[PDB]
């Protein structure tokens, strides 16, 4: 695993790993609570690199594949941004990956925060919601319809861009995320990092940082 500073110019420190849940999430008793009743045991290597640098309000780029734990490696810092419809957005490639996401979601969630998981429900969308796991078709035809309102979102996940990219979805994505503010925090995943998926990449972030297994 290396960690980089991918940003123009001067390069920042990398914080230093939190090897414990308790050294990231100590200052948030009500998550670290969620954490001790699903009773995992460590943050996983990327885990432990994804959240200090997340937590400090830098866009980040995390390179791995499944199994290393990249999905609370977002989710946990988006729980935390979010304490005016959804203010988090995280964006899937597939059903499956949605679903999986959204169950992540759902067994860590505390605070009465509520998420929705959007796939090829208006009705929900139009009660409260504090997060989004959607693919990106579905998700435009609903702005586009008049169905979500996107205007409240600062925490924003692209899961998986290479995945995204070989289905070609840049058209929806760069659409929906013009209803998203500019001044907000932005994580990417990807299996992969060609310099498709890097140009790709530095259309979504500014100033990132890298954690690469
Ligand atoms: N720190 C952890 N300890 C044990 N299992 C975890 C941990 N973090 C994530 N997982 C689980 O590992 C699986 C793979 O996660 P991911 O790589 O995010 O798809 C998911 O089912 C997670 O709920
Ligand atoms: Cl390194």
């Amino acid at each position: 695993m290396t960690c980089d500073d991918l940003k123009s110019g001067e390069k920042r420190l990398i914080p230093k790993p939190t090897c414990r849940f308790k050294d990231a999430f100590q200052q948030y008793p009500d998550l670290l609570k969620s954490i001790i009743r699903v009773g995992i045991l460590k943050p996983t290597p990327i885990q432990s690199q994804a959240w200090p640098i997340i937590l400090q309000g830098i866009d980040l780029i995390v390179v791995a594949q499944t199994g290393t734990g990249k999905t609370l490696s977002y989710l946990m810092p988006g729980f935390i941004h979010l304490d005016n419809g959804p203010g988090m957005l995280v964006l899937t490639p597939t059903r499956e990956l949605a679903l999986h996401v959204e169950a992540e979601c759902s067994k860590y969630s505390y605070k009465g925060l509520k998420s929705i998981c959007i796939y090829g429900q208006i009705e929900d969308i139009s009660k409260g919601v504090d997060i989004i796991i959607a693919t990106p078709g579905r998700l435009n035809d609903l702005q586009m319809n008049n169905s979500v309102n996107l205007r409240s979102i600062t925490y924003l996940v692209i899961d998986e861009a290479d995945k995204m990219l070989d289905m070609e979805f840049e058209p929806q994505i760069r659409k929906i995320l013009l209803d998203v503010r500019p001044d907000r925090q932005t994580v990417m995943t990807s299996a992969t990092w060609p310099d498709t998926v890097r140009q790709l990449a530095l259309s979504y972030l500014k100033d990132p940082m890298i954690v690469y297994v």
